[PDB]
C-alpha cells in the first residue's frame, strides 16, 4: 500500500526501473507533439488562403467603389461639401454598374431576394433622415420629430448578353448606405488541392451623418458568406486521402492519450479513496492525490479532437468556421506543448519555474486582489476623463492595453505627448493627463511592479534553499 | 477605556463578532463604488458628445477654409510665395461667402457686434504691419517703427432668401487674420434624449509672419461657446427622471458615507483627546490616532458631490463646464476606488503595497529631495540648449517628458537620431547632444533608478519579517 | 613537474616574473587587434559600394519602370482595374524602349540567351493562364483545367546608332511577368581607386494575381552579376600595394598567432597525458587541462585568413562574394576584440562576467530547457492563429522576433492594436489575441525572466563571496 | 590642530553652532542658483530667435528653390530622367531669377567676389564631369581619366528698378552644383528688444551624381553669416541696460563664489602640508584631504564667467558664436544645480547616491574595461556587415547608439524587422543579422547589465550596513 503509493508517485525513469515498463504514455505524448503542430501548420494553410481571400477582395472592393480613395486613411476619410458627397454617392453607383468590364477579378450580381433589395434590384441607395426637422440656427429654435425614416433607390444591374435625381436632405439626414452583394470564386483555393469555394460578399457603404458636424466620413465593410459551388470540375484534381487519413490518424493519437489519462485519474481516484479509509478506520490533500497535468492533457485531447473534426467538417465543405477551428487547435497545440513539463517536474534541477510558481501563487493572487482595485480605478478615470481627448483612451480594452503598455515602460513619451494640442485648448484637461499619467506610472513601475517581482523572487529564494 | 482603544481600533469583522454590529459603513461603500462608477459612464456619453461635435466642426472648418489642407500636416502648412498668400486668404473669404450652398451641416451668420467686426460685418479681415518699415538688406540699413498698425476689412454675408483689392505689405507685414463667427446646433445630443444646443463657433484663420523668413505658417483655431437654444420643440423628447433621480440617489449615497466618516473622525478625535488628559494626569502619536482613510472618504465625498452637482447644472443648461465636471467626477471615481484597499488593511496578507509604502516613504522623499535638483539641472540645461535643435525639447513640460521617458527606456533612439542632421552642421551642439544623452542616460537609469528601486524593496524586506 | 603545472597555469605578468619571458603572444594579440580592425574597415568600403550601386540601380529601376510609384509603397502598389493593369504593362515596356535617352544613367541592352528570351529579344512578356478556365460564379460552377500555359511576347530592342496587341485573359490569368537584362559599369568604385567592375541587371517585373481578389500587386525584383570588363583603361590608375601587402601582413600577423596558440595546446595536451598517467600509476578535468581562449583563438585566426583569402580574390576580381567576405571579416574583428578579456581572466577584479557565467551556465540551460518548450508552443500557436491577421505574425521568424522584442517590453500596445481593427470583425479571433497576449506578456516578463535575472544574480553573489 | 580639522571636516550646520558664522559660501550658492538659471533663460530666448530664423529660412529655400518638394522627404528626392534634372535646374535658376516679386521674405543680391562666382555673377552653375569619359558597357570597355573638370554658368541678377544652353554631359557627369548668396534682416530679433542683426544665407544646390546608378539625388545645404547692419534705426528702441547689468550681476556673484572656493582649497592645502609634517616629525590621503565639491564649484564658476562674457559680446554685437555661448551656460547651469548635494552630503540620510557612487565605482571601472572590448566588438562588427543594409548601422556613431538602446530595450523588433527585405534577397546577410542581433541583446541585456545593477546594489547593501 505504501509501496503502492511510493510506485503511483514514481518517475517514468524509475517506474521503468521497478517493473521495466517502457512509457507508452511518453511515447504518445512524443509523438503527439509532433502530430499536433503539423495539423496545426496544414490548418493554417487553408485559413491563411481563406482569409487572404477576404482581406484583399475587400481592399479591391475600397479602392473600386470608393472616390479618391488611397492605401491607408480607412479613417480620416470623409466628405466635407455636398458636391463631394454627390460625386462620392455616383462614383460609387457608377463602378459598380460598370464592374464586369472595369474590374480584375469576376464577378457576378446578385438580384434581390433580402432586406434593403426588392426584386431585381442588385444595389439599394438609401438614405435616412428625421421624419420632420426644422433646423434653424439663425433664430435658436428647431422642430424636430427625431423618428428616421428611410428613402431606398433601387438600382438593376445592366442587363447585357434614376439614381442620380438623387435629393439628399442634407438639413436633416443621418445617414446614407450603398447596399449590393457579389459573387465571386476563391481560385487561389487550388495550389492547395483543396477545390475552388464560392464566395458571396455583402458590400455596405456608409456616408455617415450621425454628428451633424458638417463632415461625413465614408466607409466600406463586407461579410463574406461561403458555400460550396454547384457540380464544379477540376480537371486532374484527385483526393486528400493524405489530409483525411493524418486527421484520422491525430485523433486517434489524441483518443488513445485521453483514455490513458482517464485510467490513471480514475486509478488516482481509487487510490485516494482507499487512503482516506485507511485514515478513518485509524479536506485539502485528498485533491492534492490527483494529477492536474492530467486534467491539462484531457483539455487538451478534448480541444484537438474538436478542432480536427472541425476541420474535417471544413474540408468537407459543411462548416465553414475558421476563426473557430484555428482557435482550437491553435490552443491545443500550445497545452500540448506546454505538457512536457511534466516530464521535467521530477528532476529537481529543471522544475525552477513550476516550483516557483506553486510557492507564488497565493501572494501574488492577494497582490492582486489589491492592485486590481487600483487598476481598475485608474482604468475607468482615464477611459471617461482622457477618452474624447486621448487617441489611446478611446474604449476601455484600449485604456487597459495602454496602462498595461505604460507599466512595462511602452509609448511613455507617445502617451505623455498625445494631450500637447490640448496643452492651449482645455488647459485642465491637459494638467489632469499630466497628473493621472505621471502618478499612474510612478505608483505602478517603481512601487507595484516592485513587490511583484519582490513576492516571485522571494518564493524562488524560498525553493531553492 | 483600553477595551474602547481595541473596539475602535478593531477590524469590521471582529467590530461584527463583538457587538454584531451590520458594517453599514461598509454597505455604502459598496454601493458607493457602484453609483459613482456609472454616474460617471452616464457622464460620460454627454461629454463624449459635446467633445465630438467640437473637434468635428474645427476639422470640417480647417477642410473648407484652408486651401490644399489635407488631414495630418496641422503643423508644416505654410505659404511660400505672394500668390500663395493671396489664394489662401481669397479662398478663405470665398468659402465664408458660400457656405451655406457648399457644406453639408448648417450654419449661420452672425452680424458684427465684438471686437473685429463693425455692424453688419460677418468677417473682418485684418492685416498687421509695424508703422513704418525701411528694410533695405541691400546696404544694410533698416529705419524701423516697431508699433503696430492693424488694417482690418469688413465683410458682410449675402443678403439672400472690396477684399479682393487687399494689398499685403509684404516686407513689414506682421500677421494677416480672418475672424468669423458661425452658430450651429449640436444634433447629435439626441440620441442621449438631452435636447440639441445651440453652438456659437469663433474662427480665426492667422497667417503668421512673425519669423519674417518667407515662410508664413497657416493655423485656424475655433472656440465654441454653448448656450441653450429659445423655445426648442422636440418631438415626445420626455423627461430625464431617471438620470436626475440617480443623480440624486448619488448625492444621498455620498452623503451619508460623509456624514458617517464625520463622525467617526470627530469620536477618533474625542478619544485622542481623553487619552491625552489620561497621559497628562499620569506630539506624532495623537495624529496617528486619526484615519487617513476617512479623509480620503470625505474628500472623495465632496469631490462626489461637487461633481454631481455641476452635472445637474449641465444638464439643466445653466453650467456649461464638462471639463470640470469630469475632472471632478474622474477624480471621485478613483478616489472611490481606491478606498476598498480600507478593508485590506487589517488582514496583514493583502496590504503588502501599503505597508511597504507607509515604511519606505521617508527614504523615498530624501532620495528624491537629491535626485530633484539633479533631475531640474538637466531639464534646464536640455531644454535651453537642445530645444531650438530637438522636436522633444521645445517646452519645459515637454524636456520633463522626455527625460521621465528615458529614465524608463522609452523613444531612446529616437531621442538619439533626432540630432543626426546637427551632426554635419552645429556639430559642437551634437557632440554635446551626445554627452548629455548618454549621461543621463548612464546616471539615471543604472545608478539613480537602482537605488529607487533598492529602498523599495528593503522597504519590503523589513515589512515581510 | 608540480612547479611544470605552475608555470603552464602561471599569468603572463607571473610568467615574465618567472623567467624574464617577454609575452610574444600577448604583443601579437594586441598588433592583432588593429590590424583586423583595419583590415575590416578597408573592405568595408568596397562592400558599401558594390551594395550601394546595387540598392540605387534598383530604386532608379522601379522610379522607371513602374507607373505611377512613389519612395515608400514597396508594397500596397497594385491594379485595380484592366485599363490601369494594360497602363503599367504598356509603360514598363515604353520605358524600357525609351531608356538610353530618358534615363540618368548609362544602359547596354542583352540580346537574348537565357531561359525566356529568344534570339535578339531583350524583353520577355510573358502572362501565363489555366490551360482551361471556365469561371461562372452566377451558376455557381467552374469546369478548370489547372495547368499554367505561358505566352510570351519578345520584344527587340531599338536599333539605334507588337506588344500593344496583348490580349491579357483576365478570368484564368495567374501572373504577368516581364523579363529584361541590362549592363552598366560602377564607376563609383574609381573614388576608392580599384578600377570599375561590370554589372549586369537581371529585372523582373511581376503583375501577380495569384489571389483571384480583383487586386494585383506590382513588384520589381533585380538580380546583379558583377563581373571584370574587358581590357578596361584607367588614367594613371597605379596599384593597389598598399591593400596587397596589407592584407599579407594581416595573413602573416594571423598565421604566428595560430602557429602559437596550437603550439600551446599541443604542449598542454602532452602535460595532461604525462598527468594522466602518474594518476594511473599512483574524464571532466582532463578536458579543463585545455584552453578554450585558445580555441576561440585559433577558430578567430582561421576566419581572419579566409577573409582575407576571399578579400584577395575579391580585389583580384575572379570571386566577387561582398556578403561572405564581410561576414567572415566580421566575426573574426568580433572574436579578436572578445579574446583580450583572456588576459583580464587572472586578476579576479575583472573577470567577475566570466565567473558568473562559467558558474551559471548549467542552471541557465536547465531553464532554458523548459522555457523552450513553453516559448515554441507561443510561436507556433501565435503564428497560425493570428497570422493571417496581425502584420507582425505573418512567419514563424517574424513570431519569434515580436515575442523576444515583447519578453523586453518593446512594442506591445502596437502589438496590442493592430487587431482593434478585428475587433468588430472575426471578435473571436480578437478576444483570442486578448488572452494570448496577456498571459504570453505576464508569463513570461513577470515569472520566468525574474528567474532568469534571479538564477544569473544567485551565481553572481555566489562569486563574489 | 585636531579641533582645527574637526572644524575644517565640520558641516555648515555644526560650523554655525561652534562659531556663530554665518555660511556666506551658502547663501551665495543659493543666489547662484537663481542667477545662473535666469541668465540662462534670457540668453535661450536670443538663440531660439536666431536658430528659428535659419531654420525658417532654408525651409523657406527649399519650398522655392526646388521643384516639386514637399515636407519632409529631405532624402528620398531625386531626378531619374534627363528631363527631370533639366527641369529641376532651370526651375532652381528661374525662381533665384524671379525671388524679389514672388517671395514672402525681403532678400537682397550678393553679387561675386567669392569662390565659384565671377565680378557681378550673383548665380553659379557649375556641372564637373571627368576629364575623359567612354564609358561602353556594350562592349565591356572604359578608357577613363577620373581627373575631374569642372564647367561654371555665371548668371548676374536682374537689373530692375544663357543659361538654358547647358548640357549636362550624362555619362561622365559627376555632380551639378547652384551655388547663390541672400542677404537678409532677421526682424524677429525685435520683440526681444535686441536690434535686427543682418544675415547672409549662402547657398548650395547639389545635384550629386556621384553613385552613376541612375538616380542623383537633389539636396540644398546653407550657411549663414551673422553681422551687425550699417547704421540701423529704431524707434525708441531704449538700452538694455537691464540685461547688461544682470549680465555684471552673475559676473561678480560667481567672481565671489570662485574667491571664497579658491581660498578654501588653498587653506586645506596648506593644513595638509601641516599634517603630513607632524606625521613626518612623528599618497593617497593628502589628495582625499582636499574637496572634489570646490573642484566641481571653480569648474562651474570659470564656465558661468565665460559663458557670460560670451553672451556680453554676442548681446554687443562682436562675437556671433550662439552655440558655444549655449553650451557653456547650459553646462555651467548643470553643475550649478548639481552643486548644491554638497550640503546634502553632512546628514547621512540624504546622501545615499554619493556613498553608493563612491563606493561603487571602481569595481564600475573594471566590469566596464571587459564590457567595452566586448562593445566595441560588437561595434565594429554591426557597423561594417550590416551598415549598407540596415539603416540604423549606417555611421558608427549611429552602431553606438543603436546598440545602447537595444541594451535598455529599445526599438527591438524595428530593428529586427528592418532586414526582413533582405531575408530573400542576401539570406546569409539575414540570418547573420538574427545570429547578430539575438546574441548581443542576450548577452548585454540578460548577464552583463544584471551584473552591472548587482554591483551598484551590492555598493548600495555595504552602504547601509
Ligand atoms: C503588471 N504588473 C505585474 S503589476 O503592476 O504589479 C499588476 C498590475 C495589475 C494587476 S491586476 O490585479 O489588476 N490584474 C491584471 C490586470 C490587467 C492585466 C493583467 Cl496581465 C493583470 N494580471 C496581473 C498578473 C497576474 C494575472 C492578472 C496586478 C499586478
Ligand atoms: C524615475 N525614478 C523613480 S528615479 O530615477 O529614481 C527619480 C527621478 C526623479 C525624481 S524627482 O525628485 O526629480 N521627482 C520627480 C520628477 C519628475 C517626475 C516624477 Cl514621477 C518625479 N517623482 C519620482 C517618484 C516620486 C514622486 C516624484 C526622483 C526619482
Ligand atoms: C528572454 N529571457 C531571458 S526569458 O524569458 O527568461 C527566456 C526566453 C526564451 C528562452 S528559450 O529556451 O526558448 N531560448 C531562446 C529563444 C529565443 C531567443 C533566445 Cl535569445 C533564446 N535564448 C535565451 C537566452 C539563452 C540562449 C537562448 C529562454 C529564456
Ligand atoms: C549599459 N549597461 C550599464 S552595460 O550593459 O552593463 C555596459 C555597456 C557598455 C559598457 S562600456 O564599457 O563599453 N562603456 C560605455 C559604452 C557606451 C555607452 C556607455 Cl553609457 C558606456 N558606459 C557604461 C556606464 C559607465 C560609463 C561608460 C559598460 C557597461
Amino acid at each position: 500500500l505504501r509501496r503502492r503509493l511510493k510506485y503511483f508517485f514514481m518517475s517514468p525513469c524509475d517506474k521503468f526501473r521497478a517493473k521495466g515498463r517502457k512509457p507508452c504514455k511518453l511515447m504518445l505524448q512524443v509523438v503527439k507533439i509532433l502530430v499536433v503542430t503539423v495539423q496545426l501548420i496544414l490548418f493554417g494553410l487553408s485559413n491563411q488562403l481563406a482569409v487572404t481571400f477576404r482581406e484583399e477582395n475587400t481592399i479591391a472592393f475600397r479602392h473600386l467603389f470608393l472616390l479618391g480613395y488611397s492605401d491607408g486613411a480607412d479613417d480620416t476619410f470623409a466628405a466635407y461639401t455636398r458636391e463631394q458627397l454627390y460625386q462620392a454617392i455616383f462614383h460609387a453607383v457608377d463602378q459598380y454598374l460598370a464592374l464586369p468590364d472595369v474590374s480584375l477579378g469576376r464577378y457576378a450580381y446578385v438580384r434581390g431576394g433580402g432586406d434593403p433589395w426588392t426584386n431585381g434590384s442588385g444595389l439599394a441607395l438609401c438614405q435616412r433622415y428625421y421624419h420632420r426637422g426644422h433646423v434653424d440656427p439663425a433664430n435658436d429654435t428647431f422642430d424636430i420629430d427625431p423618428m428616421v425614416v428611410t428613402d431606398c433607390i433601387q438600382v438593376d444591374p445592366p442587363e447585357r448578353p434614376s439614381y442620380k435625381n438623387l435629393t439628399l436632405k442634407f438639413h436633416k439626414l443621418v445617414n446614407v448606405t450603398i447596399h449590393f452583394r457579389l459573387k465571386t470564386i476563391n481560385l487561389q483555393s487550388l495550389i492547395n488541392n483543396e477545390i475552388p469555394d464560392c464566395y458571396t460578399f455583402s458590400v455596405l457603404i456608409t456616408f455617415d451623418n450621425k454628428a451633424h458636424s458638417g463632415r461625413i466620413p465614408i466607409s466600406l465593410e463586407t461579410q463574406a458568406h461561403i458555400q460550396e459551388c454547384k457540380h464544379p470540375s477540376v480537371f486532374q484534381h484527385g483526393d486528400n486521402s493524405f489530409r483525411l487519413l493524418f486527421d484520422v490518424v491525430v485523433i486517434l493519437t489524441c483518443s488513445l492519450s485521453f483514455l490513458l489519462c482517464a485510467r490513471s485519474l480514475l486509478r488516482g481516484f481509487l487510490l485516494q479513496n482507499e487512503f482516506v479509509g485507511f485514515m478513518w478506520r485509524q479536506l485539502w490533500e485528498r485533491l492534492e492525490f490527483v494529477n492536474g497535468w492530467y486534467i491539462l492533457l484531457v483539455t487538451s485531447d478534448v480541444l484537438t479532437i474538436s478542432g480536427t473534426i472541425m476541420k474535417i467538417g471544413i474540408e468537407a465543405k459543411n462548416l465553414a468556421s475558421y476563426d473557430v477551428c484555428s482557435i482550437l487547435l491553435g490552443t491545443s497545440t500550445l497545452l500540448v506543448w506546454v505538457g512536457v513539463i511534466r516530464y521535467l517536474t521530477f528532476f529537481h534541477n529543471y522544475n525552477i519555474l513550476i516550483a516557483t510558481l506553486r510557492v507564488a501563487l497565493p501572494s501574488v493572487m492577494r497582490f492582486c486582489c489589491c492592485v486590481a482595485v487600483i487598476y481598475l480605478g485608474y482604468c475607468f478615470c482615464g477611459w471617461i476623463v482622457l477618452g474624447p481627448y486621448h487617441v489611446k483612451f478611446r474604449s476601455l480594452s484600449m485604456v487597459s492595453e495602454c496602462l498595461f503598455s505604460l507599466i512595462n515602460g511602452d509609448d511613455m513619451f507617445v502617451t505623455f505627448a498625445a494631450m500637447q494640442a490640448q496643452q492651449g485648448r482645455s488647459s485642465l484637461v491637459w494638467l489632469f493627463s499630466q497628473l493621472y499619467l505621471y502618478s499612474f506610472i510612478s505608483l505602478f513601475i517603481y512601487m507595484v511592479l516592485s513587490l511583484f517581482i519582490a513576492l516571485i523572487t522571494g518564493a524562488y529564494d524560498t525553493i531553492k534553499h
